[PDB]
């Protein structure tokens, strides 16, 4: 049995502005309808109500995600959230805990590219897009076209990884149609990340032609 | 306690013609003992000497490799590799085995690309690479300069992520200093790849400029 607790997107703590955490607790194979799941600051102030998602995976396991929403101020300012997790044959029960990482900060460099026609694809592009050097890791990333955001299931982007520095780097790829740049050919690779002044945006326009 | 058994490089199949497999061993808590790999064929069929290697990490995990070289014929034609696993205090025995991936084929596309200079540090630009659209997974990607490969540690290859079509992508990022492009301005990607005819290689040049 094993518990995972991340920390909120950049994009929901800094655009939308409801930031929400999720604990989730995999590798549950047997069953004894009781894995409690039990959520708390470390400041001791009140949290709020969870939602709670158990999923039997075709795999022989069992999943149960929680999701918490925090304050946008109380995870800005440092503070800690925290999933405790007592399954019914539990030795221990597991502690898992989560904060804003600290560091020092360092806003994304941000590069958009279009790529050439490939033969049996007339009617589609792949757009690329480099966000680098940024710290600490945590990164959304958004794609914009005629002012106004495209759906997420659209584009993917890498997990973070190291630059030979002391930043990261993720790539997003966005497959576009011939429709889209004809209608508007102008499409926005922006990167929400905190170290980005002000408003945590840097973005950048690429073209098709 | 968690085992892995890798498949063989597409570069050092195809093109070094010595393509070796990898039996991965990751000890979460370091018993005193000694692990075991041991190595067959499905066949039955005698085994070349293998390396194995120990390191306990900077986290307080051991981790244990053996690496086998195999056949490039016995390989090709679907031989099946297996690593049996040993542990001092191994309740059973783990086993890991590896053989040709035989699904659909497609070759990969590759495109290269170079950033334009960051203010203020135009000692240096990143470069990179986009492979997508192949199958299966297994990819070799490397960068060269005057028709020379460079050091594996000086990019970064991001893991086969699955595309919206059928196939995967992978990006690539090297950083190159000015002294370089200078030197001569022209740095070659290169995909090894399964399906890549016309010699399972295809690979896409760029210029700082
Ligand atoms: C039985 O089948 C089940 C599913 O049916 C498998 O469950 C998956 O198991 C893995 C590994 O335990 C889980 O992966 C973990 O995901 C965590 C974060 O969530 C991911 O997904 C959300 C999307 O909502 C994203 O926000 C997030 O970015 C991740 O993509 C990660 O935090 C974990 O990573 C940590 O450990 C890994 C090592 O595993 C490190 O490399 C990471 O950097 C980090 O330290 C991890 O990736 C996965 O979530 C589970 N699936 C589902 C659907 O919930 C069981 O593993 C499988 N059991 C067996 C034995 O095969």
């Amino acid at each position: 049995v094993s518990a995972y607790l991340s920390r909120p997107s950049p994009f929901d703590l800094f655009i939308r502005k409801s930031p929400t955490i999720t604990c989730l607790v995999v590798d549950l194979a047997p069953s004894k309808g009781t894995v409690q799941l039990t959520w708390s600051r470390a400041s001791g102030k009140p949290v709020q109500h969870s939602t709670r998602k158990e999923e039997k995976q075709r795999n022989g396991t069992l999943t149960v995600t929680s999701t918490l929403p925090v304050g946008t101020r109380d995870w800005i300012e440092g503070e800690t959230y925290q999933c405790r997790v007592t399954h019914p044959h539990l030795p221990r029960a597991l502690m898992r805990s989560t904060t804003k990482t600290s560091g020092p900060r360092a806003a994304p460099e941000v590069y958009a590219f279009a790529t050439p026609e490939w033969p049996g694809s007339r009617d589609k592009r792949t757009l690329a897009c480099l966000i680098q050097n940024f710290m600490p890791e945590d990164i959304s990333v958004q794609w914009l076209h005629n002012e106004v955001q495209l759906p997420d299931a659209r584009h993917s982007t890498t997990q973070p990884r190291k630059t030979k520095g002391s930043g990261f780097f993720v790539f997003s790829r966005l497959e576009v149609t011939r429709a889209e740049w004809e209608q508007k050919d102008e499409f926005i690779c922006r990167a929400v990340h905190e170290a980005a002044s002000p408003s945590q945006t840097v973005q950048r326009a690429v073209s098709v032609n």
